[PDB]
């Protein structure tokens, strides 16, 4: 679209539409875009931000571009719509996206004698493009701040785009890449113009928005014995002189733990157990030393949140895996060393039906060959890669959590469900990059070859709309008794949950997952 | 409609058109809309406004939206047109509505060094929508200020939209609802754009713009006796020793009070009688203690104005029911404890032909079983719900009074004529909500996740037009003698009634009802 | 249908099918039918059952017929299906019914020498008809035992049909009617035969399966004053000598109780308040003396549950109206003077938004004419019939409660929603009457005129299927925040709710209503 200065280039579209097997979410927001980096590209590294350890070293570039991020479920679903989703469906997945930018306003700022003057610069442009061929480092999928706000009335600033390449400490290597975003075709928009983009999601598995009502070790008929036998006795019982024997039994109703089974619990990468009650924990600094890590090219990274494992076993709700769960901040919570009361620790207990508990061993294996003089020895398995016959559930998604991630362009990518939860896509929603076009201030009247460094101070503002179509897998529960449902609490409160307070601040008081409904295994 | 900055988006349309059985009213006004709540939604309650009693406790939200209110007859009818209506018609009802917003101007306000600068912000928008599916609390119908002014030359400010939900004192409950109006599709308008809406009224009964020339107790032929008998004597007359007897008589011309009749006067909910002359009243505070009330979930509300009852009986014009009549303010009258000379108390004496007097008993009922040792006992009926055979008239409408109300979405709704007077509609003219779109001021040049709280100061102004088509029921009076008509008074005055004074202030000097013409019962 | 002895005449059909705006429920059960009254019709009265008081006197007849009763929601909806209904819909109503009887077995019982022999009587019949023209007293709608069991595996006995006519004490009157059910055409079925019937429900209002999120006294805009005035002062404030005055104010945000309003709360018939905690109640017998009653032809009946009124006001959950709520029994609870822990008292608190609290006055009315020597007097209104402008909600329905009732064939029937809750139908599902055809034992070989009184002992058994199609009004909540939903409790339990225990007994642990979702008023 193209029109004049006094004509609106779009309307406000916020609402959800529920049809048969589909839901279409639409959210509109107002954004503001500053000029970033005074129009420059800059080399950055851990030595440019300060510098401390090799584990945290990097090299990259900060760019003068901003970008759009709507990779959080709350950018699309109101809490009520989320409730409608999770209480009634066994699965969902994204199908298509439509994105629009409109009602663009470019503003000039003049700073003289302490006076603050903001005027419309009717002839200035913004630049917008989509990285539809995935030629730039993809930073969506790294759970960054800068998303479309959950509350439609909230105005937000667009985040600055930067990227990383290869480093050796704070230095670049020959394989290090530099990208110039002006080396891309971009649309130029004045105040009368608008931008639109459409995208189709690839076929991805439905997210499992249910919990299992059976455990993997309890799939048998509890009334009938097995025809198969297990070794039940290795030593004679009774008398004074106990000797070697071999006794075999059939597993049955009272020996379910010994029964022959067809399947195995999902893979494990053991995490340390932390109590939500500080007094139950060790008096030492183990946030790093006791952490579960991966080692890549001489540096350690936290495995966070890592493989989908259950948070805790039965009646152990006060424990969580050190870095094995998503942890969200309560409204207004600060960046550093905030108390437990300022965060919301997610609970993945529902997957304990098929997935090992994050803080316990996967199991026990034999480590020797027993004989007359050597007793049978076993060891705990704290890391268990995939085995044939293993089954598992992936991590849940949350209203305030991420939606998708880009699957790394690699030769191998086993079960590429992103570990933070969500949908793994080889070709995800592309990065939408935006910047204010530099407008030079008055040049000298004698030629000078130097690049111009005096610009008129500008920012831009407008509206953004994002529409996502989602496919649903409706609940078909043949269970007799009522199910668990997400419900607001009936009792009297100073404020209503998922609303604004007396000062106009919107808050999300808790994480809301998707696994309320149940099904058999 | 969509056009440029130098082109008008509409014309001024104010006038009435009288046809055969229809009148089309059109009024145009100029409005101004500020930014409300600094773009925020806020939780409000009786503790946020102060707090005193449980009877006045509430919980709700203030929104940054304004709304249009033209739910008063004087927004559509000039006093002369009202006179034409009431002097010539026995009834009327609304049929259709057309609403337009045009000649939108968005203005930026700059406050530096005490200097007041107002400039046009040619690229800013307003947002407008109609709640056509009645998904929001409906506040029209609660006789609020903020209507289109009666005088076409008067410029008005649009009122702020807020709503209530359930409360327990100043606190919310689980059933309490929060609504975000940005969760609705709304049209975005710049200075070249306009908005239009059309609506059709459902079939509603005509308002009875007449008074009855017969009373319910005087429908008989005054020359002829009845064939039916009543009990006229229970004791012998004459002598020294009076004994029990049963004597029966036929009602006739001199015993109309005893005649058999087919109908009953309308229902009653008794109000206290107050004299317009202070000296005739009791020396106590009874505005609340002597008030007629309803009790709902532990709190009392005034029954105001309540069931349509006649204001007073014959030659008792100085008395009014405590809260049983509409009371309007004279021009410029203040909010609190104003004298009687500052208000205009309506008079519903015309309905005393079928409806009980508001301040008297409905009648008398027997309370015992009389016999030799027990005398017949009766009691006053101060509350009388509907009985088969009851007939009544609804409350009159006034030039300065309300037009419609939304019938509550309930299972039962007996004779849903709104008690303040007017037309009860299940699907009334929808709420038209409007706001100024927030325009952020210059954002920081380093990304910050916090919602933006610095905006450019703006307001909007434009024109609004409302057109209503009304259906008329023409007077067909077969009466020989002249009727009562509303007339201006012939005598010399300092000012003419329903005009402006020497300072340019328009005033409405009296309430004007609709019941001048008469008809039989 | 008609077939042989070795061929099944029908299949087991139990399941629900959810479509767009419809749900079809199907339940199949096994029944047993004895011979009732040894094939006789008998006159019954309070003198035939014992006799105590005139309030309990009756006259009627016991018949040898049984009948089918499926007038309870749990005969059709599993608890899970009920949850699906109430969490997702704003209303529902019945549309059509299909009824089938099949796999009929007639059994002969022989009692000789203490030996119990049961054999098939392949040539015996049962008789079945529908009272499709409503020519018999309709006893469905009187909340009787004998319904299709909620649990599909439970086998039930069909109840005996009897009816009442007019009485004067234990005696009949001339207007008393006697009905012979053999004076009707009935189908005769042997073991190879089946019976089918179809019915269509008349247009009835949807049941309101929601609660209001607004109260009737809080429909105003909380930010704006009214243009209307009320009488706020009757006496001067300040000084030593307080005198009569008239002061008027406009209702506003802090005077919501005084604001002019259009509507009135629903009708009232006051009930006594009883605490669920025995120690808070009076130490007297008031179950009858303190009861709310109606008086009909010299006898008193309890008003039970009576007009739909709210059970209690805010923070008063321990109180219930004496006979103003439905009270269900827990599984196995006995007929007489059972403890509070054996019953389940329903709570109608959700309707307090429009309906008066059952145990409080409707309001207050004026009872006199105040003047200099007479102070303003008011009285409580404990009975309030319908007034124009009243709005209300009807009583909720429950999973274990009744579905419909027959509207009495009368000249007048105001808002004929059955007071126990449910759907009022002029032409309800007809009575389905069934009996075992008498099979005489060996007659004498010499003629005797006396009716035969020696029969072979028989009973019958078979299956019954009932299919109801229901229309739904889907929830379209534009509320931002999550709603209340019915949910099973997440915590560990010895048994799961709405399941069987270790002995195979099914129980319904609580009443489940339909008002979880909310909407504005
Ligand atoms: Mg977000
Ligand atoms: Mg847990
Ligand atoms: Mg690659
Ligand atoms: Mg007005
Ligand atoms: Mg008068
Ligand atoms: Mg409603
Ligand atoms: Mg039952
Ligand atoms: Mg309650
Ligand atoms: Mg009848």
């Amino acid at each position: 679209g193209a029109d004049g200065v006094g004509n609106s280039s779009g309307n406000w579209h916020c609402d959800s539409t529920w049809m048969g097997d589909r839901v279409i979410t639409t959210s509109t927001r107002t954004w503001a875009l500053p000029t970033y980096n005074n129009h420059l590209y800059k080399q950055i590294s851990n030595s440019t931000s300060g510098g401390s350890s090799n584990d945290n070293a990097y090299f990259g570039y900060s760019t003068p571009w901003g970008y759009f991020d709507f990779n959080r479920f709350h950018c699309h679903f109101s809490p009520r719509d989320w409730q409608r989703l999770i209480n009634n469906n066994w699965g969902f997945r994204p199908k298509r996206l439509s994105f629009k930018l409109f009602n663009i306003q470019v503003k000039e700022v003049t700073q003289n004698e302490g006076t603050k003057t903001i005027a419309n610069n009717l002839t200035s442009t913004i630049q917008v493009f989509t990285d539809s061929e995935y030629q730039l480092p993809y930073v969506l999928g790294s759970a960054h701040q800068g998303c479309l706000p959950p509350f439609p009335a909230d105005v937000f600033m667009i985040p600055q785009y930067g990227y990383l390449t290869l480093n050796n400490g704070s230095q670049a290597v020959g394989r290090s890449s530099f990208y110039c975003l002006e080396y891309f075709p971009s649309q130029m928009l004045r105040t009368g113009n608008n931008f639109q983009f459409t995208y189709t999601f690839e076929d991805v598995p439905f997210h499992s928005s249910y919990a299992h009502s059976q455990s993997l070790d309890r799939l048998m008929n509890p009334l009938i014995d097995q025809y198969l036998y297990y070794l039940s006795r290795t030593q004679t019982t009774g008398g004074t002189t106990n000797t070697q024997t071999l006794g075999f039994s059939q597993g049955g109703p009272n020996t379910m733990a010994n029964q022959a089974k067809n399947w195995l619990p999902g893979p494990c990468y053991r995490q340390q157990r932390v109590s939500k009650t500080s007094a139950d924990n060790n008096n030492s600094e183990y946030s790093w030393t006791g952490a579960t890590k991966y080692h890549l090219n001489g540096r350690d990274s936290l495995v966070n949140p890592g493989p989908a494992m259950a948070s805790h076993k039965d009646d152990e709700e006060k424990f969580f895996p050190q870095s094995g769960v998503l942890i969200f901040g309560k409204q207004g919570s600060e960046k550093t060393n905030v108390d437990i009361e300022k965060v919301m620790i997610t609970d993945e207990e529902e997957i304990r039906t098929t997935n090992p508990v994050a803080t316990e061993q996967y199991g026990s294996v034999s480590t020797n060959l027993q004989r007359g003089n050597r007793q049978a020895a076993t060891a705990d398995v704290n890391t268990q890669g995939v085995l044939p016959g293993m089954v598992w559930q992936d991590r849940d998604v949350y209203l305030q959590g991420p939606i998708w991630a880009k699957i790394p362009h690699t030769d191998g990518h086993f079960h590429p469900s992103p570990l933070m939860g969500g949908f793994g896509l080889k070709h995800p929603p592309p990065q939408i990059l935006i910047k204010n076009t530099p407008v030079p201030a008055d040049p000298p009247t004698t030629f000078n070859q130097s690049k111009l460094n005096s610009f008129i101070t500008q920012y831009s503002t407008g509206q953004v709309s994002v529409e996502i179509e989602w496919e649903l897998q409706k609940e078909n529960s043949k269970r007799w008794n009522p199910e668990i449902q997400y419900t607001s609490n009936y009792y009297k409160s100073t404020s209503v949950d998922f609303a604004v307070n007396t000062e106009g601040v919107y808050s999300e008081p808790r994480p809301i997952g998707t696994r309320y409904l149940t099904r058999n295994l």
